[PDB]
DNA sequence: CGCATATATGCG
DNA sequence: CGCATATATGCG
């Protein structure tokens, strides 16, 4: 199933949720940072 | 990693 | 909304 993704950045305190896709707030947090922190940081949600 | 499908924002 | 760009989940 599409399963969102919540992910949280310990940089900022700032959180999103997702199931996937180009989303703003995600893709600063891959230049910023990187996609492996990225995806360190998530949580899985059934929604 | 590549394909397929649903998701997700921006250019037009 | 059509398309480009990107990207999770799932098949293989």
């Amino acid at each position: 199933a599409r399963k969102v993704k919540q992910y949280k950045n310990p940089h900022t305190g700032e959180v999103i949720e997702t199931k996937g896709g180009n989303h703003k707030t995600l893709k600063e947090w891959k230049a910023k940072w990187g996609p492996e922190a990225v995806e360190s940081w998530a949580t899985l949600l059934g929604h």
